[PDB]
């Protein structure tokens, strides 16, 4: 949870709430957040347009170290 908690905001900003479990499932955690690529989150199950709309957002949140 604590390691997950920086990931579940942005999730709950892009109205993507649902994928919270496919992160914990693939050891998503806070620190990955800057590292994310298309490959990993779709080795996570995530689908095209949620992935479209996490990898911008990591890209443009200063909030994502």
């Amino acid at each position: 949870d604590p390691f997950f908690t920086r990931g579940r905001t942005m999730l709950v900003k892009l109205g993507l709430e649902k994928y919270e479990k496919n992160f914990k499932k693939g050891l998503l955690t806070d620190p990955t957040l800057p590292l994310l690529t298309d490959s990993a989150l779709k080795d996570a199950n995530i689908p095209p347009g949620p992935r479209l709309m996490i990898l911008d957002h990591i890209q443009r949140d200063p909030e994502i170290k």
